[PDB]
């Protein structure tokens, strides 16, 4: 029969907050260069599992 889903989608919801601590940056928040939040405090890519590569060319074949 039918499972049943809730919804694998997010509502209209803003982009004010903090991709560590959850904590509304208003629309005066850092945003990385992988399209996520911080209230600055967590705007560091080693505060926040940030895949983005920024390291200098390296890598070759394709990879993740
Ligand atoms: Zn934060
Ligand atoms: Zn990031």
């Amino acid at each position: 029969g039918s499972s049943g889903s809730s919804g694998p989608s997010r509502p209209v919801r803003p982009n004010n907050r903090c991709f560590s601590c959850n904590k509304k940056v208003g629309v005066m928040g850092f945003k990385c260069k992988c399209g996520s939040t911080f209230c600055g405090s967590h705007r560091y890519p080693e505060k926040h599992e940030c895949s983005f590569d920024f390291k200098e060319v390296g890598s070759g074949p394709s990879s993740g």
